C-alpha cells in the first residue's frame, strides 16, 4: 500500500523524462522548419512537463536549457518579454546568459553563434528607436575594434547599418538552426520517438 | 525530404496518444488518491498535450471526457470558475453534462452518481447564500418525490439541511472515487505506464 504508491510514482518520474525528451526534440525541429505554431504549443507542453519533475539528471537540465535558449531566441525581437526576474534583460541577453551555460563545446560555432547574438541584442533595441537601451544592452554585455564599431552606430543612432546587415539576424538564425540540427540528431533515438517510429514503419 | 517530415509527423501523434493516455491514468490516480496539487499539475500537462493533437479516436475521446468531467468535480465548489462558454453553467453542471455525454454502461453507480450531483449542484449554491441561483440551477437541470423536495428546500432557504448531509458531497467523491478505481485499472496497461513500470522493476 505504502510501497505500492512509491513504485507508481517512481515510474511516473521515468514516464516523464522520456515525454520531457520527445518535447525537446519536436521544438527542435519546429525552430528548424520554422513551423512557428507547433513551436508556441510545444513549448506550453515541455513546460507543463517540466513542473512535474522534481528529480533533474545533467542531460536532462542541458535539455531544459536547450528549451529555454531556443525560446528566448525566437522571442528575441518581443522587446516585451520577460524572461528574468530583473524587468531589464531584453529576450537576447537572457538567450546569451543560457548559451554560455549549456556544458558543451566552445568550437568555432559556439563562439559565432555567441557573437551574433551580441550584435543583435544591440541592434533590435536600435530597430525600434530605444537608442538608451541599445547602450545598456551594451554595457551589459560589452564589460576594442567590434566593441568601438558598436557604440559608434548606437552613438549615431544609425538603426539602418551596413554592419547589422552583414552579422544580420537571419544569420544568427541560420548558424543557431545548423546547431539545433546536431541535437536533433543525437535525440532522434530517444525511447518515445524510437518507439513511436517503429509503430509507423510498421504499418507502412 | 517531403515524405521525411511526413513520417515525423505520424510518430508525433503516435508519441501524443501514449502521453495523453499517460497523464489520463496520472489524473484519475490523483483525484482518488485526494493528491490536489498534482492533480492541479497533471492537468496543466493533460490540456497542453491536447492542444498538440489533432486526430481523435473514439477512444481518445472518451479519455479526454474523464479528465474533463474530474476537472469539473474537483472545482464544484469554486462557483467562480466558468467551464462553458454560457457564464451561467456552474462545475457541477458542466460535470453532469459530460457524465451523460460519455459511451459508457449506465449502471446503478452511473445513476447514483448522476443523482449526487444534482443534489449537490443545488447545494453548493445553497451553502453561499446564492438563494436565486439555486433555483435556477434546479430549473436547468430538473424539467417528484426528489425534485418537490429539492423546491422546498431552495424555497425555505435551510442552506443547512439533514438531505444534504445524506446525499452529501463527500458520499458524492466517494461514488466517483469508486469509479475512478475501474478507469485505473483499465489504463494500468497503457503502454508509457507499462515500459516505465517495467524499468522500474528492473531496477529493484
Ligand atoms: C519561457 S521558458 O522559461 O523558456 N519555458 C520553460 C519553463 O520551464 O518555464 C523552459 C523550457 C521551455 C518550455 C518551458
Ligand atoms: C478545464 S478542461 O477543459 O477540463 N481542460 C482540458 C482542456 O483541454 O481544456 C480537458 C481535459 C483536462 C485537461 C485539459
Amino acid at each position: 500500500e505504502e510501497e505500492d504508491a512509491g513504485l507508481v510514482a517512481e515510474a511516473e518520474a521515468v514516464a516523464a523524462g522520456w515525454m520531457l525528451d520527445f518535447l525537446c526534440l519536436s521544438l527542435c525541429r519546429a525552430f528548424r522548419d520554422g513551423r512557428s505554431e507547433d513551436f508556441r504549443r510545444t513549448r506550453n507542453s515541455a513546460e507543463a512537463i517540466i513542473h512535474g519533475l522534481s528529480s533533474l539528471t545533467a542531460c536532462q537540465l542541458r535539455t531544459i536549457y536547450i528549451c529555454q535558449f531556443l525560446t528566448r531566441i525566437a522571442a528575441g525581437k518581443t522587446l516585451d518579454a520577460q524572461f528574468e526576474n530583473d524587468e531589464r534583460i531584453t529576450p537576447l541577453e537572457s538567450a546569451l546568459m543560457i548559451w554560455g551555460s549549456i556544458e558543451k563545446e566552445h568550437d568555432k560555432l559556439h563562439e559565432e553563434i555567441q557573437n551574433l547574438i551580441k550584435i543583435q541584442a544591440i541592434a533590435v533595441c536600435m530597430e525600434n528607436g530605444n537608442f538608451k537601451e541599445a547602450e545598456e544592452v551594451f554595457e551589459r554585455i560589452f564589460g576594442m575594434p567590434f566593441k568601438s564599431k558598436l557604440l559608434m552606430i548606437i552613438s549615431q543612432k544609425d538603426t539602418f547599418h551596413s554592419f547589422f546587415q552583414h552579422f544580420s539576424y537571419n544569420h544568427m538564425m541560420e548558424k543557431i538552426k545548423s546547431y539545433v540540427n546536431y541535437v536533433l540528431s543525437e535525440k532522434s533515438s530517444t525511447f518515445l520517438m524510437k518507439a513511436a517510429a517503429k509503430v509507423v514503419e510498421s504499418k507502412r
